[PDB]
């Protein structure tokens, strides 16, 4: 896949969230569906953003695939409730280099190491968490290569 770098400001927004130790990425996802059923649930009226902004925090401080330190969030219009370890937290605002990861997960990582040279190459540092921000997906298509998932990497120039 021929990956696209673009430069952004990301505002800050408010989210639900679920901060997770976990073995490896196919095990994370399938702590995902209940965190917002059991948000939902607590607090009646609870709004997400439209556009959407769905995203996970990667919180470790090197590259990792398994035992990772990942972070779930959900963005909304307003606070609710904590449910549980469900959380309520503001996601400051960044600048960001992203790329497009178009297809199914197994090959995220390429997106990674691309922006990780782009970092690199063009005089940046990472700065805070990666996002992974969930756009087109199982959700609603089913041709898998239609997957879309944003990678954006906090950034300052050096
Ligand atoms: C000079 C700095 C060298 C590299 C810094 C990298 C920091 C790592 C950022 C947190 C870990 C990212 C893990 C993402 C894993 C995503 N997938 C499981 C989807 C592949
Ligand atoms: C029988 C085959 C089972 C397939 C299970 C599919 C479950 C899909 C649940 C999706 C949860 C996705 C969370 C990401 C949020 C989507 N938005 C980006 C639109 C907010
Ligand atoms: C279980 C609910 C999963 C996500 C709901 C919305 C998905 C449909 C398309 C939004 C992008
Ligand atoms: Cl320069």
């Amino acid at each position: 896949m021929l990956y696209q770098a673009a430069l952004k400001e990301i505002p800050e927004c408010i989210v639900y969230s679920k901060r997770f130790i976990v073995p490896d990425f196919s095990s994370y996802i399938k702590l995902i569906p209940p965190i917002g059923q059991e948000v939902m649930k607590a607090n009646p009226g609870l709004t997400l953003t439209t556009p959407a902004y769905c995203f996970t925090l990667y919180h470790d401080k090197e590259y990792k695939e398994k035992n990772m330190d990942v972070e779930f969030c959900e963005a909304v219009n307003d606070f609710g409730k904590n449910e549980g370890n469900i959380i309520f937290q503001v996601i400051p605002a960044i600048t960001a280099v992203t790329v497009i990861h178009k297809g199914p997960y197994d090959s995220l990582r390429n997106a990674y190491i691309y922006l990780m040279q782009w970092v690199e190459d063009n005089g940046y540092l990472l700065t805070n968490s990666p996002r992974e921000s969930y756009i087109d997906g199982i959700w609603n298509k089913q041709d898998s290569a239609e997957w879309m998932t944003e990678i954006q990497f906090p950034v300052e120039k050096v």
